[PDB]
């Protein structure tokens, strides 16, 4: 059997011993059968899933709520009293309440169980595959590049200037350097001296590494520490504690009102038992005992609906601030535009204009100069630019797939169209200066493969303003002349003409050494934008949010794209990158609400901009994707990391990520969050309206005479129907398309507004008026009849049902939506109707409850009169929509 060795054993033993003991191939790797055997033997590369849930313990913990315990105490002291029906009814009712609370808790636990398995790169069968870190087995060959995180315990056998961040493991802010040499047995006392082992969960900052898996899952003390630190957390949502405070205030007000009405009923009154029972009923009915449950389940359904649309968001409280945003920055490449570059226009230093046809990275296409087809080395000016773009290239084309930068793949395809694919191997690359964000140029110094006696030739490419600083001469009609200022102005004007059409400009120069280069020409690398982003950005800035652009390119093409998709209003400015560099946050904070395009910028500037965006009243939505951009995401409130082109540093230490990079997904998530908030507001509105109506009805009933026709069991059933399946049906709801045009909700604003208060008060007074009308119409000279109680109970039930029906959406009436789209509402409605009809006619229940019989014409009159609240709500909604239309028409 293969033994599992610890970290110190792999540290003290050389690479040969750790390879022979583990039987791991450094170059070939392990086979599929051996990997499957090791996975079946040692298990999966995850923490031990040993967690049992005593569902019976949860069921009994659903008890002990003081109010239901006082209800059970009343029930048992009633058993002591010479009576049986009230006791058994109260016991069955409290049983239904406990089981509905338990199933609600189980559903909330399921929703809270409802982001991703972490992927990695592994070398198996001699090939590198992008596989799951969960299926990793001890002995696999793992490659770690910049950005990638260490999946499991790794024994380093190859390392190039590797620096790994271990602050999450030991707390040191300084990354330690890794080496492949074995450490002596004397220095293995502390953890910081272990520079030959890559531990699980560590973050690789820089460098490259190739190691062998030695420890997975449980076979690591650091793995145990991680399992115990990142398993039990409690990141409560600000909206959650806000709703908790609101519910506590409502409960305190309800308890005060109940104490007041009890003091009133005690004076000039008797039958203390019924008063205490009805007080307990009002206490269990008025208070919201399901607000956290419904808010959690609606947040979970919202996050599930938004991840269904390819939008993964961690840090659940972020869903609270999702949609509250008002400034959403974006980059040109990636989110706002697909990563596809195509060379279309070529401008040589001689003044020639060449057009390149064909779309895609293939050999299909031709170069036309003044009507003539240029192939091979027919035109010196064009062929020089082609060879300069080809010899200085890091991307490679294979089976129409590009490996590297797409901007270099564009020049690769351009050389392919001219039949110059085999030129890149004709030169021997000697010196390389790669393309960096600070220098913005890439240079290669090479010699010919068969003409090594010739002087070394260096080719530089990049931005015009950076390349032209190294150019001293130019070519015209085959003659090398000196670069005058007029030639520089002509080149700048041509760059402006190219940028005005939305083409990325790229300058190229060639020479014997750096500093005495001749400038060959410019190329127009067009970038087709994604389809559908135009209308999205149009409807985004039309109300609420404002989109920015951090491209890092020149101002010309940036403004061209921002005008094509639509970002530049008549009153808008644009700032450079050197302007942000030589300026503090205070002076910048006064020009940010006007600027919308950031050209010639860099991620190093982004953080600073964020500070300015944090100076005034606003919240940031960044879109960092590459390296050295995770700190900007952490400093901002939320950070949008891309899935395809995204490192692990900017993925795990970040916020909501977007797979299948696009721009409308943020808008969809914003609409989802706003719909969640609207559903929560509608549920709170319905609950508060029903509670206020019941409280004022009970008060007007027990005021000075004519005691309440609603008994304890009836009010408890009303509580069940107010906080049951028809209650949470309002929380979960498919959103319509109206909130994207609404202004964003401020963080200072609460969930209760003036119109909501007016609506709940109108609903309550209508309920009370209808109930009093029914009470007056049922009896004229009759003191007390059970038919009166039945009529009042069924009337209040039907009124609550119609009020819940009218409370489907605060911005949409019942006519626009149908009897679908969360049909669970209609399911709960029909279930409650069946339960009510069973309560009406059931001889075994007629002794339990108060209802014993009813008439058909009485039921018809009840359904005819109950629609008053519904018609009033629809009338006020129609007049509000008419006022909205007449105010937008002017
Ligand atoms: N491989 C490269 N060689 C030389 N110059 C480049 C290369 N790639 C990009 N550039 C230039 O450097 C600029 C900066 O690129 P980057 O900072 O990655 O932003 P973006 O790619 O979105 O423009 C580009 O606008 C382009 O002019
Ligand atoms: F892809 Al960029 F700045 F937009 F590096
Ligand atoms: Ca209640």
């Amino acid at each position: 059997m293969i033994p599992v060795l610890t970290s110190k054993k792999a540290s003290e033993l050389p690479v040969s011993e750790v390879a022979s003991i583990l039987q791991a191939d450094l170059q070939n790797g392990l086979n599929k059968c051996e990997v499957s055997h090791r996975r079946a033997f040692h298990g999966w590369n995850e923490f031990d899933i040993s967690e049992d849930e005593p569902l019976w313990k949860k069921y009994i913990s659903q008890f002990k709520n003081p109010l239901i315990m006082l209800l059970l105490a009343s029930a048992v002291i009633s058993v002591l009293m010479h009576q049986f029906d009230d006791a058994v009814s109260i016991t069955v009712a409290i049983l239904i309440v406990v089981t509905v609370a338990f199933v609600q808790e189980y559903r909330s636990e399921k929703s809270l169980e409802e982001l991703v398995p972490p992927e990695c790169h592994c070398v198996r069968e001699g090939k590198l595959e992008h596989t799951l870190a969960r299926d990793l087995v001890p002995g696999d060959t793992v490659c770690l590049s910049v950005g990638d995180r260490v999946p499991a315990d790794l024994r380093l056998f190859e390392a190039v200037d590797l620096s790994i961040d271990e602050s999450s493991l030991t707390g040191e802010t300084t990354p330690c350097s890794k080496v492949t040499a074995p450490q002596p047995a004397a220095t293995n006392g502390d953890l910081a001296s272990r520079s030959n082992i890559a531990f699980m969960g560590t973050l690789v900052r820089c460098g490259k590494a190739k190691g062998v898996v030695i420890g997975t899952g449980e076979n690591s003390e650091f793995g145990e520490v991680f399992k115990m630190m990142q398993a039990e957390e409690a990141p409560k949502t600000p909206l959650q504690k806000s709703m908790d405070l609101l519910g506590k205030q409502l409960s305190f007000y309800s308890f005060g009102i109940i104490g007041i009405i009890m003091l009133v009923g005690w004076l000039l009154g008797k039958d203390i038992l019924e008063m205490f029972t009805i007080s307990v009923s009002l206490a269990v009915a008025a208070i919201p005992e399901g607000l956290p449950i419904v808010v959690t389940v609606t947040l979970a359904l919202g996050v599930m609906r938004m991840v269904k649309k390819r939008a993964i968001v961690k840090k659940l409280p972020i869903v609270e601030t999702l949609g509250c945003c008002n400034v959403i920055c974006s980059d040109k490449t990636g989110t706002l535009t697909k990563n596809e570059m195509t060379v279309t226009h070529i401008f040589t230093s001689d003044g020639l204009h060449a057009e390149v046809t064909g779309v895609g990275y293939n050999q299909f296409g031709e170069v036309i100069v003044d009507g003539d087809v240029v192939h091979g080395f027919y035109n010196p000016a064009v062929s020089r630019i082609v060879e300069a773009g080809c010899v200085c290239n890091d991307a490679v084309i294979r089976n129409n797939t590009l490996m590297g930068k797409p901007t270099e793949g564009a020049l690769i395809a351009l050389a392919m169209k001219m039949g110059l694919d085999g030129l890149q191997q004709d030169y021997i690359r000697k010196a390389e200066y790669p393309f960096s964000s600070e220098q913005k140029w890439m240079a290669v110094k090479c010699v010919h493969r068969t003409q090594q006696d010739r002087p070394e030739i260096c080719f530089m490419k990049g931005a015009y303003e950076q390349v032209i600083k190294y150019c001293t001469t130019y070519q015209s009609k085959g003659q090398t002349l000196t670069l005058t200022q007029q030639q520089r102005d002509v080149y700048q004007q041509e760059k402006a003409r190219m940028g005005s059409a939305g083409l990325r400009v790229l300058a190229l120069a060639s020479g014997p050494e750096l500093g005495q280069l001749t400038f060959l020409g410019l190329v127009g690398i067009i970038d087709p934008p994604r389809t559908g982003v135009k209308e999205a950005v149009t409807t985004l800035i039309a109300s609420g949010v404002s989109i920015k652009m951090i491209t890092g390119d020149s101002q010309e093409t940036a403004v061209a794209i921002a005008s094509r998709l639509g970002l530049y209003s008549k009153t808008s400015q644009s700032v450079s990158g050197e302007e942000i560099d030589a300026m503090d946050v205070q002076q910048l904070s006064q020009i940010v609400p006007k600027v919308a395009v950031f050209y010639r910028a860099s991620p190093r500037h982004k953080m600073k901009i964020i500070k300015s965006l944090q100076k005034n009243g606003s919240v940031v939505a960044m879109t960092g994707d590459g390296v050295n951009d995770a700190v900007a995401l952490k400093a901002a409130d939320i950070g949008v990391a891309m899935g395809q082109t995204g490192t692990d540093v900017c993925k795990e230490a970040a916020d909501m990520i977007l797979v299948d990079d696009d721009f409308q997904t943020i808008m969809s998530a914003i609409e989802e969050g706003k719909g969640i908030y609207n559903n929560i507001k509608n549920f709170v509105r319905f609950q508060l309206s029903t509670s206020i109506a019941a409280l004022t009805l009970i008060s007007l009933a027990t005021l000075m005479n004519f005691p309440n026709p609603l008994n304890a069991m009836q009010i408890l059933w009303i509580n069940i129907i107010m906080d049951g399946p028809p209650a949470q049906s309002l929380g979960v709801e498919p959103v319509d398309k109206d909130v994207i045009r609404k202004p964003p909700r401020n963080w200072k604003d609460s969930i209760l507004t003036k119109n909501l208060i007016l609506k709940i008060l109108v609903s309550s007074i209508i309920i009370v008026c209808g109930t009093l009308f029914v009470f007056w119409r049922e009896l004229r000279d009759n003191v007390i009849t059970p038919r009166d109680t039945t009529m009042t109970f069924t009337c209040f039930v039907f009124f609550d049902m119609f009020n819940a029906l009218s409370s489907r959406s605060q911005t949409k009436s019942v006519f626009e939506i149908g009897l679908c789209s969360n049909r669970m509402f209609c399911y709960a409605v029909l279930g409650s109707i069946m339960g009510q009809l069973l309560v009406i006619y059931f001889p075994p229940l007629q002794k339990v409850f108060q209802t014993e019989s009813l008439s058909i014409l009485d039921l018809l009159f009840l359904l005819g009169l109950t629609s008053s609240v519904c018609i009033v709500a629809e009338i006020i909604k129609k007049v509000e929509r008419s006022r909205e239309k007449i105010q937008k028409h002017v």
